[PDB]
Order: structure tokens, then sequence, then C-alpha cells
């Protein structure tokens, strides 16, 4: 079968989705965490073959805890609650082996981050040694480009969310008003896919399996 | 002259030095700030040759700080003050032409964060491609390996002091009680050269450049 692990700081949304994936033989939720903290602890520990995840947790945000957990567990499928239109979809999903395209998204971007830390770090190495590796490594970039879609105002955000920043950190860092960093986000999470749905409607569809 | 840009959350501090450097006309301060954020917009627009650093600031931290502005502008010298005995020691310093080793320390941490970048994010690419580039990286960041003495978990909490994370969300990430982050982190310092004199003392120097 498919080990499923869950994440949502929602009790309701946590309890909805145990019913829901229960009725499918073929999935196992073999464990829930409500928070980046303990989905840290927990998902290395139970080794699932899918985390459905919230982008919203209250100890930081799921980009964070998806490239935290990818890069200790490389394989591990990641399918964000708000991707989908529906449970049904995201189920059909899972059953399809979808890896979840935030995966992507982060793999893109440390790609990207590669070159900046060699572009800053590169007056410690040989002249033509800094030259031949900061070509191949953008080539590498250039040819793995699943970000190419956003601006670099959205690949910067992107990067602070995924360290676990706060929108107020955000907003000091990147010298917006935190109002517009808030905006910003939900623009860049729609850009991605991850909009599809919107949180409070996750929340009437787990409530109403009780 | 040495253009000098002064970063501390400190008027005493700040105040003590514009005292310190002034009375040396080959030194000139260009500018001041008392947070990451201030020296962000600040020192980009005033263009220093080096910037006097305290590692502690109200809404991050001086490696933060350094790590942000060295990329933004790489020729950057970065003096901490505590990694000086004296004022004398760093004046000398700032004479001398010296980058600060907080500078090679984070070139040194952004070369192996690359590392591990390409590490996470290498599934998207060509098996062979893949390799040939990691063997490429790592050489070229064992090569040139300024925090070959930490250990793992020192280079984890420097990367994450870099990003500016509070201590909190340090002790959140590392699963380590709050004080021990405290413990861990000025340990750290300490080790980097960075705790060659404390904040008090800093302080009490420049208090009596005023009275």
């Amino acid at each position: 079968m498919v080990k499923v692990f869950l994440v949502d700081d929602h009790e309701v949304v946590r309890r909805g989705l145990v019913d829901l994936l229960g009725a499918d033989p073929e999935l196992d939720v073999v464990g829930e965490a409500g928070s980046v903290a303990e989905a840290m602890a927990r998902v290395p520990a139970a080794r699932p073959d899918v985390a459905v995840l919230d982008v919203r947790l209250p100890d930081g945000n799921g980009i964070e805890l998806c490239r935290d957990l990818l890069s200790r567990m490389p394989d591990l499928r990641c399918l964000i609650l708000t991707s989908y239109t529906s449970d049904e979809a995201m189920l059909d999903a899972i059953l399809a082996g979808a890896s979840g395209y935030v995966v992507k998204d982060i793999k893109g971007m440390e790609l990207a981050r590669a070159v900046k830390d060699v572009g800053a770090g590169r007056s410690l190495l040989d002249n033509r040694a800094a030259a031949a590796l900061m070509a191949k490594l953008r080539g590498a970039a250039e040819k793995q480009d699943p970000l190419s879609g956003l601006t670099d105002q959205e690949r910067t955000l992107l990067g602070l969310l995924s360290e676990g920043l706060t929108n107020k950190q955000i907003a000091d860092r990147m010298f917006l008003a935190e109002k517009t960093v808030k905006n910003y986000v939900s623009r860049l999470l729609a850009k991605l896919g991850m909009e599809r749905r919107t949180q409070a409607a996750v929340f009437a569809t787990e409530l109403k399996r009780s």
C-alpha cells in the first residue's frame, strides 16, 4: 500500500482526512503532525511514501517544511491540500504516484540558490576554476527551471518562505509593508498552483466528514 | 581615505566610534545604522570601503547582515567589533587593509551550501551530469575551507544565523532548548574569533570617550 502522513494544524481537517483515507484500503495513514517541528520529528520516523500537507503552519510554513523534509528524504512525495480542487483529485494523484509540484519547485530553487552561493563565494578559489564551476552550474539550473515563470521578486520571496521566515521578517528583509507581503505570498502560491481551493473550503469539506 | 560605515544598535557605541575614527584623518565615517534593515538600506547608498559591525542587532544579527551585504557588495571589508581585543587593534586592521574573518567564513559557508543545494536538487538533471557537478563542487569547497574547524552542528547553526533566524526559531529547527542555542551561538562565535572582547567591554570603552 501507500503510507500517508498528514500535516495540518487543524484537528478538524486531520480527522476528516483520516476518515477519507480510511475508506481506501490501498492507503495507510501512518501518522499526523500539526506543525513544522512535529512533522520534522515524526515524518523521518514513520518513513511515509507521501506527505499530505497544508501550506499554513503555526511555526513556519509548508514550503519550508517540504524543503527541509526533502533534503533528508529525497524521494518523499509532497501533496499540498490546496493544490487540488477536491480531495478526490488529491486521492487520484496519490494513487497515480504523483510527486507534487512543490517538489520540482524546491529542487529548481536549490539549483538556482547554488548558482548564487558559488557566485558569492567565488573569490576563494582559482580564477579559471571559478569560471568553470560557474558555467556548469548555470547550465544545470537553466536546463531544470520549473520556476522560470516567476519574477525575481517572487523567486526571492519563495526562497525566504522556504527558510520559514515570518511575514514580518520577510517584510523587513524585502522592504515591503507586511500587508504587501501577505498579498505577494498569496499571488506566489496561486502562481505555483497551490490555491486551487481555499483554506476555508478545505475546512468545510473535512468538517462535513463529521 | 578609507570610508567607514558603523553598524551598532547602541548610540553610546556609535558616538564613541565616531570620536575615535574622527581623530584619524585617513578615515572617513560615511554613515551609521543601528539595525540590519537600516544598514541594508544605507550601506549600498554610502558605498563604504569598510563596515564596522557588531554581531548583535535588534532585527537579526551581524552574520546575517555581512552575508546579505556581501552578496550585493562583494568587495566590502567587514570588521566585527568584538573580533579585536581593542579599538586600536581594530583601527590597525582598518589601516592594514584587512577584510575581516567573517568575510571568508561566509564565502566558505556559501560554497558548502551550494554542495547541499545541488545535493538536494540533483534528481532533476542527468544522472551523469549530476555527479560531475557534485565532484567539482566538493573539490572547490574542501579546497577553500575556512570552516573546517567547526562541527557539523556548528556549521548548521552558522547557516541558520546567516539567515537572520531568532534564537527561538533556531531552537525549534535544531530541537534544542533556547538557552542551549544561546550557549551554542556564543560558543560558535568565540570559536570563529569573534569574542576576543565582550560587548560590555566595548560599551565601557566607547562610554569613556564621551564622559
